[PDB]
């Protein structure tokens, strides 16, 4: 079952309309800002991953929202007050005010590399969907996705408005709910779906398994996901700039609350879609049967399976997962180019020119876009899910950056030697665990996948590399904090009297 004729027509019409809208807004109050904040992480990555994870691991996936809530509370009262009352353009200027320009450069480069890899996986996800629905080879699908993404970004100009992001979130939620409704009406009713999921053990919210090898758990979500969401929202420049651009500090807090509500809505809808998807494929699992090869192919298969008599709805869902992910990728790439120009190029060439800078920014946008496309191709060639891949790519690189920020805001004795040594230690540890886990992946029974049906190595691998992927970034943050403090107190602790008003204790 591939795209029908009307499915192609609907996808083409909506994609052309969205591309034209994005290339026309261009060439020719706390609610919207929070909704645009929410429609900056959510893309086709979540649409592909969260339902698959909820089907394979159960309803315990909802603790991702608890991790998001902890991050949102931390940002609202810990990072936002400083980043707002201080008014210092880029968040990495704080690392200059606190430690040194070396730390500022290190943090900026960390952000750039993490964003480039994350945007690569984000770009890969729509190519995966277009591969699976239209049968086009993954390489030609990636070529098409890159062409449309670079027309969005560079040759047409990014159009990111808070209002197009709101429309994206609305259509995402409505699509999840429509899939849910069709699935449940096909499967009898909500009571029967709940009974079949309770019998088959996909209702497993209260999971407090102490083992870090278990992929998903209350602990893995609160102490592994919170650093990820802090690196995504509380410290990330592209979000904190929106926080500071809001007039009055309370307005940013309200925007954060609206962002948290939107995130919870999206995650809950996707997890319900995942449980309904499992119950639909109860005795004829397509992965076991071999109809699909990876869990990332679960959701478009369900979309094309349950909308067979409604020609063109899979086309609409593909169009919305394509335009809405390419918008996020374009926004990330242009944010990367602006960060490079206004943090690393403009300071060191004072009188370069003002017309030189538009050319340089366009070049950086193209360069980052091509680099992210290469990341997408390598993500294809290495396999693996898009959700966990994005989580790992962001965590392993941005955990030490979060540790540096936390050491600056919390510990007055931290200095440039300590913070830089701790950043190095964090990157080393995160890369070690990530690469060792890639070489030796944990088994599915160890990870805790739930059973399906189709009727109808080094001794450090089994312990250290087998921990959950949500811990790769948190591990880096913790080793950054520990090494930074230990080296700061050895190399000469900064005196509080010799610190500007950037400490959290005021
Ligand atoms: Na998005
Ligand atoms: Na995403």
């Amino acid at each position: 079952a591939t795209f029908g004729a009307w499915d192609y027509g609907v996808f083409a019409t909506m994609l052309l309309v969205s591309t034209g809208i994005g290339l026309w807004v261009g060439l020719a109050a706390a609610v919207p800002v929070g909704l645009s904040l929410a429609a900056s992480f959510m893309s086709a990555v979540q649409v592909l991953g969260v339902p698959a994870e909820a089907a394979r691991y159960g309803l315990k996936f909802l603790w991702m929202c608890a991790g998001q809530l902890l991050n949102s509370l931390l940002t609202a009262f810990l990072f936002l007050p400083i980043f707002y009352r201080l008014g210092l353009t880029s968040t990495y200027q704080y690392l200059e005010l606190r430690f040194s320009r070396a730390v500022r450069l290190c943090g900026t480069l960390q952000y750039l590399v993490a964003t480039m890899l994350y945007t690569g996986i984000v770009i890969y996800a729509p190519a995966l969907i277009l591969n699976q629905v239209t049968g086009l080879d993954i390489w030609a699908s990636l070529l098409s996705t890159g062409i449309i993404c670079t027309l969005y970004t560079t040759v047409g100009g990014m159009k990111a408005v808070v209002w197009t992001d709101v429309f994206q979130v609305v259509v995402m939620l409505v699509g999840f709910w429509v899939i849910l409704a069709r699935g449940v009406i096909l499967l009898g009713g909500p009571r029967n779906v709940l009974s079949l999921a309770q019998q088959h053990s996909r209702i497993n919210l209260m999971d407090f398994d102490p083992d870090p090898r278990s992929r998903y758990t209350f602990w893995t979500f609160i102490v592994g996901g919170t650093p990820f969401w802090l690196s995504m929202y509380g410290v990330n420049q592209a979000q904190v700039q929106r926080y500071v651009a809001c007039h009055t500090e309370g307005k940013a807090k309200l925007a954060l609350l609206v962002n948290q509500l939107g995130l919870f809505l999206i995650v809950a809808s996707a997890a319900c879609c995942g449980i309904v998807m499992f119950v639909y494929y109860k005795d004829c699992d397509p992965l076991l049967t071999g109809r699909i090869s990876a869990p990332d192919q679960y959701m478009p298969l369900l979309v094309l399976d349950i909308f067979e008599d409604l020609p063109g709805v899979p086309g609409l869902f593909l169009a919305c997962a394509y335009s809405g992910t390419l918008s996020t990728a374009s926004t990330s790439i242009n944010a990367m180019a602006a960060v490079t120009v206004e943090d690393l190029i403009k300071p060191r060439m004072p009188g370069l020119a003002p017309r030189k800078l538009v050319f340089i920014s366009k070049g950086l946008s193209f360069i980052y876009g091509s680099a992210c496309l290469t990341v997408a191709a390598l993500s294809s060639l290495l396999g693996g899910g898009v959700l966990q891949g994005s989580f790992t790519v962001m965590g392993v690189i941005s955990g030490p950056l979060l540790g540096a920020f936390t050491l600056g805001m919390l510990l007055p004795a931290c200095n440039t030697p300590g913070v830089l040594s701790g950043l190095a230690a964090g990157l080393a540890v995160s890369l070690w665990v990530a690469v060792g886990a890639t070489l030796y992946p944990p088994g599915e029974q160890t990870m805790g996948v739930l059973p399906t049906s189709a009727a109808g190595r080094p001794a450090l691998a089994d312990t250290f590399y087998a921990i959950s992927y949500l811990y790769y970034g948190a591990l880096g943050t913790l080793t950054t904090m520990l090494c930074g403090a230990l080296i700061s107190y050895l190399t000469g602790p900064t005196k509080r009297s010799s610190l500007g008003p950037g400490l959290l204790w005021w």
